[PDB]
């Protein structure tokens, strides 16, 4: 299909959006509403991603995370807006995503001329630190600059499930807006905060992994050109 929505454990379920170039993301099925981790790449996509919600619970989708600012992670917004989430990001990815979102627009169309020129939406809730969703059973933090400067984690406890959105995935990918030093510096600081975890979505390429997909990574961009 071309975006599927299945149970990874429990509450917690995987979003392979398999427009564009794959890219997979979150849904939280909470006891008030619905969590989205990762927006999706458009407005048409988020659309798509709600038919799949709508298949599976009547409860309102609550909020929205921009893990990042790029395309991949907030391009959804202007849809999400629309049926009444929050969008929801650091104040860091905010702020990056109203200086940035029109060249990362034009990057997106460089490789993907078919993407569409979509407008600035801006998450209308920020944190200024790390925060916590659906009683505290999704849990988001940073852990330093990486595939962007900004990027961060979600962390489902009860499942012990990490999600890293860009930042974690098989291959090396783009790192045009990297801190390539930094990356394992910050995969190190995660690994440090020793969370116990079964599961590691990726967030390109195949989504189901184990922890080793931080360390299958780390070896990979400490191999990369600027490490
Ligand atoms: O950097 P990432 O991991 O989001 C990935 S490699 C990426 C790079 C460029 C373009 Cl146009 C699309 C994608 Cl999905
Ligand atoms: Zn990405």
């Amino acid at each position: 299909a071309g975006m599927s929505l299945t149970q990874v454990s429990g509450p917690v379920y995987v979003v392979e959006d398999n427009y564009y170039v794959q890219e997979n993301s979150m849904v939280y099925f909470g006891a008030k509403g619905v969590t989205v981790v990762g927006a999706t790449w458009t407005p048409d996509t988020a659309r798509e991603l709600h038919k799949l919600i709508k298949r599976v619970s009547r409860k309102p989708v609550l909020e929205v995370i921009n893990t990042n600012y790029h395309t991949d992670r907030a391009g959804g917004n202007a849809y999400w807006k629309s049926i009444g989430a929050k969008v929801v990001s650091t104040r860091q990815t905010r702020d990056l995503m109203k200086s940035d979102w029109a060249e990362i627009v034009a990057f997106t169309r460089k490789g993907l001329p078919e993407y569409p020129d979509l407008p600035l939406v801006l998450p209308n809730v920020v944190h200024d630190g790390d925060f916590t969703l659906q009683e505290g059973k999704v849990r988001a933090f940073y852990a330093g600059p990486a595939h962007t400067p900004d990027g961060i984690f979600v962390y489902f406890p009860d499942e012990q499930v990490l999600y890293g959105g860009c930042i974690l995935k098989e291959k090396l990918g783009n790192l045009s807006f990297a801190d390539v030093k930094a990356y394992p510096q910050t995969l190190e600081r995660l690994k440090a905060m020793k969370l116990p975890i079964k599961t590691v979505i990726g967030g390109h390429d195949s989504p189901l992994h184990g922890p080793e997909l931080i360390d299958h990574y780390e070896a990979l961009i400490k191999a990369a050109p600027q490490s």
